[PDB]
């Protein structure tokens, strides 16, 4: 599925990511869009041959099991398939551990690069 900007936005709110860990919906929204831009069916090699999955581009290295990652742990304990359902409720619940584990967002280089001190608040810009 490829969400609107103000749906995604307010799917995210719905399952708790505004201000979780201190980061605000739009940081949410940005690294979505820079991530995936906005597609729930997003998959990208990195060159350490894990593969990133879904609308927060979420890594097999560490976070999913697609069982072609060599010496990865599954830390969330679902498939990386699961990443990719219209549904992002896996999704949103893997980036909660994600963002919690030492780094915040800057786990997402995209986000540090794209996002990380502009002005993230114009990604719910006009969002009920
Ligand atoms: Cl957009
Ligand atoms: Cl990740
Ligand atoms: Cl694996
Ligand atoms: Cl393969
Ligand atoms: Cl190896
Ligand atoms: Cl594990
Ligand atoms: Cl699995
Ligand atoms: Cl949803
Ligand atoms: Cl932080
Ligand atoms: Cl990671
Ligand atoms: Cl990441
Ligand atoms: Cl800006
Ligand atoms: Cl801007
Ligand atoms: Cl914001
Ligand atoms: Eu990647
Ligand atoms: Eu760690
Ligand atoms: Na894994």
């Amino acid at each position: 599925k490829v969400f609107g900007r103000c749906e995604l936005a307010a799917a995210m709110k719905r399952h708790g990511l505004d201000n979780y860990r201190g980061y605000s919906l739009g940081n949410w929204v940005c690294a979505a869009k820079f991530e995936s831009n906005f597609n729930t069916q997003a998959t990208n090699r990195n060159t350490d041959g894990s593969t990133d999955y879904g609308i927060l581009q979420i890594n097999s290295r560490w976070w999913c099991n697609d069982g072609r990652t060599p010496g990865s742990r599954n830390l969330c304990n679902i498939p990386c398939s699961a990443l990719l359902s219209s549904d992002i409720t896996a999704s949103v619940n893997c980036a909660k551990k994600i963002v919690s584990d030492g780094n915040g967002m800057n786990a997402w280089v995209a986000w540090r690069n794209r996002c990380k001190g502009t002005d993230v608040q114009a990604w719910i810009r006009g969002c009920r």
